[PDB]
């Protein structure tokens, strides 16, 4: 059955992430996948495709060299046997990474906003060696600026409704956060 | 007048931070100072002392070597002329870094909780090279754990009321945050 495939595929990614990078990028893959589910079950679209897609968009991305991963995913959907009628659609949106696709994309972009985002940011900021905030460098290179820079404007690129909904809630939190963050910056 | 001293002293720290470390640790010094004010003006204690203290607790800390900064602050309060009757109290609490002191300490510890804290954390996490969260490593080395580790238990060490109040509000936010952070971790 399909679930047995969507299952073994969960092993396919979980593994390939070990022969290199890190089996830590999985928690991201899943978060998007579980999210693509909840999104479909409120917007429609072919689940299996949505799932199989969200689960392999990353394997084609540090995979190798350009569209070299496509055939990497291509020849895989084969081993798992998937009528070209569907596969052609699965490994399709995996390129632009269609209601099915539209949802996967809403499930991936959503995974940038919210608490996690805030953290992902200052975190990436720490590694990259930068401050968190600086009144000498207003928004348009500190970590707090990145929010206005290319994050708060992500809730406007959501496609389906469920995604847009969640996005507004997530987006709102980053707003209120930077609101609580600032008052503290000035000891309020 | 005193304000002219609390002012020139603002220059004393602002400068010494340039001959080494970074004039970036100032935004922390101030945040505590402005905070020690708002706190006194609601709890009492000798302002000037509170201010002069909060403003120099850090200069005695990467200053040099052990209690070598004490005389660094000591001989300074002299140049600014400050009756030993007060100086003895100012550079005093600067050691344990008394209602005046009690407030400075409440104004310094508070500067660890809240949005900034959250950020300071993942930030320090990024630099130190660690994940943000990991279900394989429960609380008691990811950045999220540090919260329960030695942060959420800081609102219990506050002395005066105003500090305790603010602390509860600040503490609450870190709670709700880790609450919004988690739901996202499981795509809620
Ligand atoms: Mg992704
Ligand atoms: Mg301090």
């Amino acid at each position: 059955t399909k679930q047995e495939k969507i299952e073994k595929t969960i092993t396919f990614v979980k593994h390939i992430l070990e022969k290199d990078a890190s089996g830590h990028d999985w928690y991201h893959i899943r978060r998007v996948h579980k999210m693509a589910i909840s999104l479909s079950e409120q917007e429609g679209g072919n689940r299996f495709i949505i799932e199989m897609a969200a689960l392999l968009h990353d394997v084609a991305d540090l995979n190798e060299s350009e569209e070299a991963g496509m055939k990497k995913v291509s020849d895989w959907l084969e081993e798992l046997h998937v009528e070209e009628e569907e596969s052609k659609h699965v490994l399709h949106i995996i390129a632009n990474m269609s209601i099915e696709g539209k949802l996967v994309q809403d499930a991936d972009r959503l995974d940038a906003l919210g608490a996690i985002g805030i953290a992902r940011t200052f975190a990436y900021g720490g590694a990259k060696g930068r401050l968190m905030y600086d009144p000498t460098i207003p928004p348009r290179d500190p970590s707090l600026n990145h929010f206005y820079e290319k994050l708060l404007k992500l809730k406007d690129l959501m496609n389906t409704n469920a995604a847009k909904q969640e996005a507004e809630v997530r987006h709102r939190y980053m707003e209120q956060f930077i609101e609580q963050f600032m008052k503290e910056w000035n000891a309020q």
